């Protein structure tokens, strides 16, 4: 008789997505996240999810790595992967997008309170991110998903490291579609990287959240009113400066002064001095009292 291999016991692993159900709806944007049906019954009842591929393997492999092991109410769960050298990221899918789709057709729904709820909850996914030793480098509202009318998460881990043990901050070296209207001086200056850092975007993406992400008051938008828009490889200096003097963004309309003082805590020049994710949680839950 003709010797073949014994069969061994099959078993499923629920974080294996086989390329052959894993179909394609739409984009969802841009590496680019696209919208899919997980079909394995083939008959359009399988679950949505969202899928992270290339269009850098290095970079997504790690991106994986870390979003597997991150467990979170306010991060956005993985389900697994879909394997070709070739991998793509499988993440549960959010209908509602993120805040920069969401706040500006939702306002008469999204009050102040709201608005601070959402803010207590987006810190606390940042300081369980941070207590994981990790800054995520990339915190703006196109980031920050929406869950519900009363719950968001942290939706994307693109540009996330991870910080030496005894060390304070991670020095980055490809930077060249650096979010700079987010970044703080010494991301800017140095491209160090604390947990601070991290705080400081924070602070933009509050002042996105309270402007119910308005592209005329967009971060981008205001400070290329302040330093000027036709500066091109001259922009950052220029940025880098009108910091230096002091000044930052100003209050949203509407905005009661006491949110504005906390949102200030998170652009004090110097990392040292700035307020802190439990801070920051301690003063929202204080003006929701
Ligand atoms: C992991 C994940 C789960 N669920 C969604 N949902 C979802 C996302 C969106 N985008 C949010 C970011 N915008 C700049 C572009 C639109 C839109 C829809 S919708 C309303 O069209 O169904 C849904 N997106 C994810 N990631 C993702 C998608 C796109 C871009 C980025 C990076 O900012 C992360």
């Amino acid at each position: 008789d003709i010797v073949s291999e014994k069969k061994p016991a099959t078993e499923v692993d629920p974080t294996h997505f086989e390329k052959r159900f894993l179909k394609r709806i739409r984009d969802l944007g841009e590496g680019k996240v696209e919208l899919c049906r997980y079909d394995p019954e083939g008959d359009n009842t399988g679950e949505q999810v969202a899928v992270k591929s290339l269009k850098h393997i290095a970079d997504l492999k790690k991106e994986i790595e870390i979003l597997r092991n991150l467990y979170h109410e306010n991060i956005v769960k993985y389900k697994g992967i879909c394997t070709e050298n070739g991998i793509k990221l499988i993440m549960e899918f959010l209908p509602s997008g993120s805040l920069k789709e969401y706040l500006p057709k939702n306002k008469n729904k999204i009050n102040l309170k709201q608005q601070l709820k959402y803010a207590v909850q987006i810190c606390k996914g940042m300081d369980y991110l941070g207590s994981r030793q990790y800054v995520h480098r990339d915190l703006a509202a196109r980031n920050v998903l929406v869950e519900s009318e009363h719950q968001v998460k942290i939706g994307d881990f693109g540009l996330t490291k991870a910080i030496e043990t005894d060390k304070e901050y991670y020095t980055v070296k490809d930077d060249r579609d650096s979010p700079v209207f987010w970044y703080a001086p010494e991301c800017l200056m140095q491209s160090k990287f604390y947990i601070a850092s991290d705080v400081w975007s924070f602070g933009v993406t509050l002042h996105e959240l309270l402007t119910y992400c308005d592209s005329d008051s967009s971060p981008m938008a205001l400070f290329l009113k302040m330093i000027g828009p036709t500066h091109g490889q001259m922009t950052v200096t220029r940025l880098v400066n009108t910091l230096k003097e002091g000044k930052r963004l100003p209050c949203p309309p509407n905005c009661p002064d006491e949110v504005y003082q906390l949102m200030r805590k998170c652009w004090e020049f110097q990392p040292s001095n700035r307020t802190s994710f439990q801070n920051l949680i301690e003063g929202f839950e204080a003006l929701l009292k």
